[PDB]
C-alpha cells in the first residue's frame, strides 16, 4: 500500500495508489457492483473503459453466494473474472437501512433481505468476510446513522469502537484498510470522528454518512470539515453520490476517490452522461437523430450507433439499449476522471470544473 | 452466387456470395426481431464467427418503420451490423397472430403495438425489404397450419404471392428466396417446389414445417421438397433450428437454418454445450468451478465458472443472461463450423451421431 500526491492545484490532488492488483491514479471514480458484477457489464467492458479499480459491496455477497463459495474460487477477483483492484464496502449503509434491526455494542441482528433469516454482523465478521474476499482495499465496519443528533452521536462513538475492533481483527497480507469518518451534519462530531480514526491509524479515510439526503451545501461543508483533519499523505474517499458536479466540487476540496451506482443505474433508465450534460434517449428529440450519444466520446456505443437506434431499443424494451448506455456511461465517468487528472497537471482544473458544473446543474 | 464445394451423401459444403460478404454453408443464422439479436452487440456476433444473421421485418415495419431505417440508409447501418442479413417476410408472425382476415389481395390483422388494423401483401412486403436493404429477401407467403383442402389453398395462394413478390422486386444487390409450402402432403410439396422453381428464385426455403407436425413428417417432407429443388441454389429450412434437427436436415441436403432457441433459452438459464443442454439454475452448479463448456473458447467459458453464472441467475443479474447468450451463439456457430469441417473430412456421420445422442 503506497499513495503519493504528484501535484496539487488548490486543494485538488493528483495522486497514485499502489495496490496488490494494480496502480490506480487519483482522483478516481469506481464503478459499483453489488452482487459481484457491475450490472450489464463484463470485466472486458470495464477494462476497455479504462477502469483501474471497481467497488464491490459484500453485504449481499456475505448472504449470497457466501464466503465459502468465494473461498472455493480463491477470492472475489477470480469469482467475478476481474483481475485489477477491488475495494469492498463493509455494508454499514445497507445494514443500518434495514427495518427492525437490533443494534448494540456487540453488533447488529437483522433479517436477511434475501430470505428473511436472522443474521448477526459485527466488525470481526465483516473483517473475516473481506479477508476471505481478498479485496485490495477493505473498509472497517461502521455504525452508519440511518437520525437525530443524539442518535448520530451514539453511532459516531460506536463507529470509533468498531474501527478499533475491525483493525484488531484485520490479520492478512496485501490488503489496505480504510476507516470511515461519521458525524452526520454536525461539525463537532465530524471533527471528533476524524481525530478519533486518525489516532487509530489507517491506510486511507472515507467520509461516510453524506449524500444520503442532506442539502448539497451541507455535503460540501462537512467534507471540508473532515478533510481538515485527514492526513494529506493518505487517500480521501467520499462514499456514494457520484454525480459529475458533486465529484468536481469534492475534488476541489481534497477528495481522491468516489463511487456511485448513478451512472449504471441511470443508463438503465435511458439517460446518457455526456460532456454536454444528461441526454435522455427516451425523449422524442432522438427519434430521427443520426448523431452518436456523445460527439467527443470514443466508446463502442458512440462509434457504432445513432441516438435514433438507441431511442428505438428503449421504445421496444430491448435490454441492449440499457447495455449500450451502461457502456457509454462508465466510459464517460472514467474519461471525466482522466480529464480531471489532466487539468490538475495543467493547472486548468478551474476551467474544467466550470464547464462540468455548467452542464450538470 | 452459390457454389457447392463438396458433398458427403446429401450433405453439402457450399459458399454464398452476398452483397456484404461471403457465407459458408451449412450455416445457422442468429435471429433478431427489433433490429437486434437480444442482449448481443454486433461485436459479440462477429467474435462468435457469425457470417450472417436473420432479421424479422413484421415488427420493424411498425416500429421504427421504414422511413427511419431509410434515414440510416438501411438496416445494416441502423443496427451497426456490416455483414449479410436475411430478412423474413413475416409469414410465420402473421400465422402466429390471432384473428386475421386473409384472401388473395393480402392479410389484414390488428397491430401488436396499437390494436389498429394493418394490411400486408406481397407488394408491401417487397417494398419494406427493399428499404431495409437486406442481402436476402423472402417472398411473402401464406403459411397454413389442417385438412388437405385448406393446405392446398394456402399453397396455391403462396404461388400467386410468389409471382407478385418477384414482380414487385425491383432492386439491386439483393437476392430473393421463394418459399415452398404444402403441409404434410407430399403431392402438394412436390407441386409447390415445381411451381416456385418454374418462377425462378435465388434460393428456396422450405416453409410450414416444425410448427407442430410429427418429427418424422418434418423429415420426410424435407426429403420430398429437396428432390424438386435445384442443387446449384441454397436450401433454407425456416425455423426450428435445434441441434439434432439441423443435423438431420443437413443430412437431407439443407444448407441454411435459423432459430430464436439459442438466445431465448440462454435467457432462461440454459446453456447449449457439446454435452447437451446444461441448466445453470440447477443447484448442482452452485459450487462448480468448471466452465459452462470445457470444449468452448468463448468469452464466457474462458473467464467464469458455473458457480458464478448460477449465482448471477440466483440474484437476477441480467449479466447471467448476457453471458449464456454469448456462449449459446458461439456454440451454434461452432456446431456449424464443425458440420462443414466434417463434410470436408468425411467424418459427418460421427458428428451427427454425437449431436443426436446429446440433443435427443
Ligand atoms: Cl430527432
Ligand atoms: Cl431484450
Ligand atoms: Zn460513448
Ligand atoms: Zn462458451
Amino acid at each position: 500500500m503506497e499513495f503519493e500526491v504528484k501535484k496539487t492545484f488548490g486543494k485538488a490532488r493528483l495522486g497514485v495508489m499502489k495496490l496488490h492488483h494494480g496502480a490506480v491514479e487519483t482522483p478516481v471514480f469506481m464503478p459499483v457492483g453489488t452482487n459481484a458484477s457491475v450490472k450489464l457489464l463484463t470485466p472486458r467492458d470495464l477494462e476497455e473503459a479504462g477502469a483501474e479499480i471497481i467497488l464491490s459491496n459484500t453485504f449481499h455477497l456475505m448472504l449470497k453466494p457466501g464466503v465459502e463459495i468465494i473461498k472455493l474460487h480463491r477470492g472475489l477477483h477470480n469469482f467475478m473474472g476481474w483481475k485489477r483492484p477491488i475495494l469492498t464496502d463493509s455494508g454499514g449503509f445497507q445494514v443500518f437501512s434495514l427495518p427492525k434491526i437490533r443494534i448494540d455494542d456487540e453488533g447488529v441482528v437483522f433479517r436477511s433481505p434475501i430470505d428473511g433469516s436472522k443474521v448477526f454482523l459485527n466488525p470481526e465478521i465483516s473483517m473475516e468476510v473481506q479477508i476471505a474476499l481478498g479485496s485490495d482495499i477493505c473498509m472497517v465496519f461502521d455504525h452508519c446513522p440511518v437520525a437525530d443528533y443524539e442518535e448520530v452521536k451514539e453511532a459516531t462513538e460506536r463507529t470509533y469502537r468498531w474501527a478499533l475492533r475491525s483493525k484488531k481483527a484485520f490479520k492478512t497480507e496485501n490488503q489496505a484498510l480504510f476507516g470511515i469518518v461519521q458525524g452526520g451534519i454536525y461539525p463537532d462530531l465530524r471533527r471528533e470522528s476524524a481525530l478519533q480514526l486518525t489516532s487509530i491509524g489507517f491506510d486511507g479515510y472515507a467520509i461516510g454518512g453524506l449524500s444520503i439526503g442532506e442539502e448539497r451545501s451541507l455535503t460540501l461543508e462537512m467534507t471540508e470539515v473532515t478533510v481538515e483533519f485527514l492526513p494529506e499523505d493518505k487517500p480521501r474517499y467520499f462514499m456514494g453520490g457520484g454525480s459529475p458536479e458533486l465529484i468536481l466540487e469534492l475534488v476541489d476540496r481534497g477528495v481522491d476517490m468516489f463511487d456511485s451506482v448513478f451512472p449504471t443505474r441511470i443508463a438503465r433508465h435511458g439517460t446518457a452522461l455526456t460532456w454536454n450534460g444528461k441526454l435522455n434517449l427516451k425523449a422524442s428529440y432522438n427519434k430521427r437523430s443520426l448523431e452518436p450519444v456523445d460527439e467527443r466520446c470514443g466508446c463502442y456505443t458512440c462509434k457504432n450507433f445513432t441516438r435514433s437506434y438507441i431511442h428505438h431499443l428503449f421504445d421496444r424494451g430491448e435490454v441492449l439499449g440499457q447495455i449500450l448506455l451502461t457502456i457509454h456511461n462508465i466510459n464517460f465517468m472514467i474519461s471525466l476522471m482522466k480529464e480531471v487528472r489532466r487539468s490538475i497537471e495543467s493547472g486548468t482544473f478551474k476551467e474544467l470544473k466550470s464547464k462540468v458544473v455548467e452542464v450538470y446543474s
